[PDB]
């Protein structure tokens, strides 16, 4: 109940850079999908009042994936920056420590937001420092009272394990590895070519949640 | 020859977040400093067209610390994006891996500007997963042609390690953590509130550069 309610388990990653495009195919889907996560690849190719013109459009919740990764004062500027913009939720990294990620818990808790802890990645590199560091990662969320989480889905296994260090009543979002494995350990999957790229976005977002069921 | 020239080894850390302020600072120092380092508050509160307005008023080099630290393909599209708005070069986790890196340098070496390393940071928390990375990103660093790179200074013999592994030729900037044993291994130093906080940001700025004699 304390934790975000995302409609069909369906999140948008919505990763185009330009305004039309992102507002033509948000606004097709917005029946299927009420949370919609945006980069910094449209923000700095657009503008942060991009943000509010997507909940103002849409009335849909906006996840700003900034993988905020800076020192506390920093980070804390970050935060106020993105949520005054209007985003519901923001995702950090861990791996700069636990000060840092609680200078966003801070401003979160001053503004009534949410913040995501990334606590894993599964890009090749990722296996250099991210993937030995992950559990402690995730330790460090817990013991922080972190509620809400991000985790790779290319090792379905491994979201079992982070699944198992944050308990099951944190909140876990993941890309949609086999959609099936992932929603076993995720509360939601973000999805974004196969919807965005779409001849017919509203089609294909219709089809991904009928597959979630 | 083959790295920047930072005028008077000084680069100005413009972490002010509103535009009046930061333009007006930035213009009282300019006869000092050729090189600003500009960062997420700004320009996610005031837009990325910030950056070429610091260029075409003052003619100064903007380095964007970005702290890029995203899976490959969003990794290049941030540096795309940041060069595109005129960034003459952005600051890049090395924590992600190497193919994170790489997508940056890519971007960098067809648009003709450039990668800065962060190696390490000192901020509380930093011993928890970076600092015992830092001596591999550096040498991943080395390993990849990388040949700008960002330290900190709050353990001058720490820049001195850095120093050690990325050789004499590379270019290092750290913050300005004594300045004269920092400036001992670094190759500019950057100041920050010293100078943004100043009554007189000008004069702050010439006795700055006259410390560094």
């Amino acid at each position: 109940v304390d934790v975000m309610d995302v409609m069909n388990r369906l999140i948008l990653a919505m990763d185009l850079m330009n305004r039309d495009d992102a507002l033509r195919v948000t606004g097709e889907v917005r029946e299927y999908i009420d949370t919609v996560k945006i980069g910094y690849p449209l923000v700095l190719s657009e503008g942060m009042d991009i943000i509010a013109e997507f909940r103002k459009r849409f009335g849909c919740r906006i996840i700003a994936d900034f993988k905020v990764a800076d020192i506390p004062e920093t980070n804390e500027k970050i935060c106020r920056a993105t949520f005054k913009a209007g985003a519901d939720a923001i995702i950090v990294h861990g791996f700069p420590g636990a000060d840092s990620v609680r200078a966003c818990l801070n401003v979160a808790e001053e503004m009534g937001r949410e913040v995501f802890l990334l606590t894993e990645m599964s890009h090749p590199g990722a296996e250099m420092f991210i993937q030995g560091a992950a559990d402690e990662i995730a330790r460090m969320g817990v013991d922080l009272g972190v509620k809400n989480y991000v985790g790779p889905s290319t090792r379905p296994e491994r979201l079992s394990r982070l699944r198992e260090i944050i308990g099951q009543d944190s909140f876990l979002i993941s890309p949609g590895g086999d959609p099936g494995e992932t929603l076993r350990f995720a509360d939601a999957i973000i999805v974004g070519r196969s919807i965005y790229l779409a001849d017919n976005p509203a089609a294909a977002a219709a089809g991904a949640i009928e597959s979630i069921k």
